[PDB]
């Protein structure tokens, strides 16, 4: 109903597709191409041509983060670290933009090349599991530049948007953020997940956020349950749909 | 900037497109299929798959229209004739929304068949140019479920939409329409330029406005003038882009 609620909502459908409906990739669980409404709805499906595969529950997640760390006076930056096409960092910047909040950065971190290739130093699960087996069919690697691009299509490319390119256990330890209001983890593996909990959960606030995109991944769970058993961690774990979760920092 | 000002521009590279950037349809003056911004811009493309093909300066000139008719408070609703996947009228019904305007109306106005069969009736400049022959190439006719399908993907189907499924010779005379703000006219031919400007413009209140989406087509353009010159009316035709003009009712 109002301007603000009327822009992400779209925002939200236009960065998952459910306005033209793309087809997916044949992969995974996914048997057919056909656009399935209850899978873009839970963001089950890996979109041949939309911004972002974590879908409208996952979408609307986000902004309830945002929007509670801004209501709430959280301090920080929004950081994600995954982002694919981009298209969860654009609703992200579009928050922002939406509330006119001129104070705050959207973090872009990736590779920008898909999953890394596995290695002797792997965790042994992440190994077993090589996601670096489906980046070509999913079309996961997404360059930098194309990134940019698909900002610049929904006119959200500023200096409230800084990239963060590179594997995570190298652009996490020394990224130039000094606080986060939200979290947004979505890179899959254990050592995804690790690298991040490890060199950015600290500078998360007080009262931030979060978010597991992959929970339901055996990998990346251990990773949380780890991390969390090391620092003493008991904020609630919040489902969001089939694959994410959330806690906020107490 | 503020909230409906983002959404309406979100809308409109969201209707046209922008956002995805589908290929054309190879027709007319277009030769190959590859997403062109300049025409996707201008409105000069045939979209495989964006719900309007007017482009960005004619989305651009809706908006100026039906702001102005609601700024100076014109009366009534707005109609558009000729609206292929609904895009022009889902973006109007849009900046409605955006207002919170609950006391006009967007009438819908198509044959959901595409262009009619030429017959002995029709003007010779319409024979001649035979736009039926072109229907399955720019992939024209689109059936009102379809259109309504399609508001629906932007949450804009509403009792403030309402459809006049027909030709324009039958519908126009005995719509429910009592008055215009302002009346978008995008049949193409002589036949339905006449139709609309004889059945409906009389209906449109003073300080309304008249777009003709297809004054670059000579056919359209005999109606207009043939129109014009009965009824003497010599408000000011004004060019938007390289195909639709307007003018604005005395
Ligand atoms: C297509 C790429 C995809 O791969 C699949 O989905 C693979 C599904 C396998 C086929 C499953 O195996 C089956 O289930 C049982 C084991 C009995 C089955 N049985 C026949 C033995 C066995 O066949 C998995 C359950 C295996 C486990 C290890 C797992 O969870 C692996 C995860 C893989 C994730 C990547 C998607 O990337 C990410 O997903 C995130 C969730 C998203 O948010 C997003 O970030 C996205 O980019
Ligand atoms: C594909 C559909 C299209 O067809 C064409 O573009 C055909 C172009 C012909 C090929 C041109 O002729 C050629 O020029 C040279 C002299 C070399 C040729 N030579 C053989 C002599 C000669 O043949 C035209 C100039 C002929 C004239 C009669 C004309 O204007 C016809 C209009 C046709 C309009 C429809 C566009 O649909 C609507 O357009 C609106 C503008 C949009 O707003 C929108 O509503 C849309 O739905
Ligand atoms: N160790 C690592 N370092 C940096 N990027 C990584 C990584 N492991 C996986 N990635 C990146 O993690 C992403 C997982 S898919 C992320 C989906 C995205 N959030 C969306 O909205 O659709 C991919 O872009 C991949 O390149
Ligand atoms: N006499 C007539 N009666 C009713 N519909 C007509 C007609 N002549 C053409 N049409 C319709 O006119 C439309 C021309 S294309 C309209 C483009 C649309 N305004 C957009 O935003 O993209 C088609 O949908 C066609 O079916
Ligand atoms: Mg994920
Ligand atoms: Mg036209």
């Amino acid at each position: 109903s109002t301007g603000v609620e009327l822009y992400l909502d779209l925002l939200k459908r236009t960065v998952s597709n459910f306005i033209y409906q793309d087809a997916t990739h044949v992969a995974g669980l996914i048997t057919q191409a056909a656009f399935v409404e209850e899978a873009r709805e839970s963001g089950e499906d890996y979109p041949t041509v939309a911004h972002t595969m974590i879908g409208m529950k996952r979408l609307n997640n986000l902004q309830h983060c945002v929007e509670s760390a801004l209501r709430d006076g959280v301090p920080g930056d929004v950081l994600e670290t995954g982002v694919w096409r981009g298209g969860a960092c654009i609703f992200a910047r579009g928050i922002l933009k939406a509330y006119d909040v001129r104070d705050r950065t959207v973090w872009v971190a990736d590779s920008f090349q898909g999953f890394p290739k596995i290695t002797d130093d792997d965790h042994p699960m992440d190994a077993e599991m090589n996601l670096h087996q489906y980046n070509a069919a999913v079309d996961l690697p997404t360059s930098l530049a194309t990134v940019q691009r698909n900002f610049s299509r929904y006119g959200l490319l500023d200096d409230q948007v800084r990239f963060l390119p590179g594997w995570f256990k190298d652009t996490m330890p020394t990224a130039p953020f000094e606080r986060l209001a939200v979290l947004r983890m979505d890179g899959d593996s254990y050592g995804a997940t690790m690298d991040v909990l490890t060199h950015a959960y600290p500078r998360l606030s007080p009262g931030g956020f979060a978010i597991i995109d992959d929970y339901c991944i055996p990998a990346c769970r251990e990773a949380v349950h780890e991390y969390r058993d090391r620092h003493g961690i008991s904020d609630e774990i919040v489902e969001i749909d089939r694959q994410g979760v959330y806690w906020r920092r107490s």
